[PDB]
């Protein structure tokens, strides 16, 4: 099983503000969907609340230590190890956030699916400093701003070296 993390970063690795993402960029969610459909997705409790529903076409695994926390349509696990057990023998597990989960799983990640957005915005959550490790890019895509998406963004799939 490949352990992958997927995130969208504005400048200075900002990923979140006030439990939402501080930009309007609907097409980027389509990128997220293409990259995660058919795979188990593992997330922290705040990220689940931010999404607001189980996502279709994916096994939704949510981390919480709250013993009575049990949203419909997701599997709640109390440890990372248990998340990995729920994911089963699949090709690739996708960690979809948020900061605390990214922090705990970075050292173990085989791939990062990063979208970089050309935007300086204030944050209260940041992606980890992945650049402390070595990576090679194995896929990439560029997306210039258009009438529905006001910022340039690009995709980079990194593999740990
Ligand atoms: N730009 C992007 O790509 C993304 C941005 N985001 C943003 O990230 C932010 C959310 O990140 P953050 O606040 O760090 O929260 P998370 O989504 O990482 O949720 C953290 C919660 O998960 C639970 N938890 C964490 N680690 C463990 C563990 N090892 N075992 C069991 N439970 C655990 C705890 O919940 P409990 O207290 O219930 O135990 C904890 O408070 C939001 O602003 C969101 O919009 C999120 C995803 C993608
Ligand atoms: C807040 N959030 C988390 C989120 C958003 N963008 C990301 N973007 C990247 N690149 N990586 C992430 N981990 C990521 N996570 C959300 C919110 C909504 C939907 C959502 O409704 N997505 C639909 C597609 C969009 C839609 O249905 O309107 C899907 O099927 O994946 C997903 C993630």
């Amino acid at each position: 099983m490949i352990v992958s993390m997927i995130a969208a970063l504005a400048n200075n690795r900002v990923i979140g503000l006030d439990n939402k993402m501080p930009w309007h960029l609907p097409a980027e969610l389509q990128l997220f969907k293409r990259a995660t459909l058919g795979k188990p997705i593992v997330m922290g409790r705040n990220t689940f609340e931010s999404i607001g529903r189980p996502l279709p076409g994916r096994l939704n695994i949510v981390l919480s230590r709250q013993t009575d926390y049990q949203p419909e349509g997701v599997t709640v696990v109390a440890t990372l190890e248990d998340a990995v057990v729920a994911a089963g023998d699949v090709e690739e597990l996708m960690i979809i956030g948020g900061a605390t989960i990214y922090n705990q799983c970075l050292a173990a990640a085989d791939r990062l699916y990063l979208t970089h957005i050309e935007l300086t915005t204030e944050g209260d959550t940041w992606f980890p400093d992945y650049e402390q490790y070595n990576w090679q890019e194995i896929e990439h895509e560029s997306y210039a701003a258009d009438d529905k998406n006001p910022h340039n963004y690009r995709f980079s799939l990194l593999e740990r070296v």
